């Protein structure tokens, strides 16, 4: 019922994302020098690096708003791919899931102990 074991959790979860290959596409926010009309379909870039610079920051008050944000950047890998012939799609959606498997027991501990907190 630990309130804030959430947080060394998901800097342990980032760490294993960071080393996985499946990773590289969204390290850092998307290159728009490489992609010129991204933000054209995009309204909200997000990326690993900025999750992690959050979370580090003390931004997040919840693993759910740390969540939100990794399968924002997800939905935006989505919502920029032309079709299957995508690598970086692809990577995407082994990625997220690696990132759900890994996050459910995150999520459920914290709601678990919050609702302990206001037992
Ligand atoms: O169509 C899709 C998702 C689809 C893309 C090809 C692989 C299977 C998933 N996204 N999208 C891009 N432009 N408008 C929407």
């Amino acid at each position: 019922y630990d309130i804030q074991a959430w947080k060394k959790q998901c800097e342990e979860l980032l760490n294993l994302i960071f080393q996985c290959e499946d990773s590289e596409p969204f390290r850092q926010p998307v290159d728009l020098l490489e992609y010129p009309d991204y933000r054209d379909i995009i309204d909200t870039p997000m990326d690993f690096a900025t999750v992690r610079e959050t979370l580090e920051a003390g931004n997040y008050e919840s693993p759910m708003e740390l969540c939100k944000d990794v399968r924002l950047i997800f939905s935006n890998s989505k919502a920029y791919t032309p079709s299957k012939r995508s690598r970086i799609y692809s990577m995407s959606l082994r990625l997220s899931a690696f990132f759900e498997e890994h996050i459910s027991s995150v999520l459920s501990d914290y709601k678990s102990a919050l609702r302990f907190h206001k037992r």
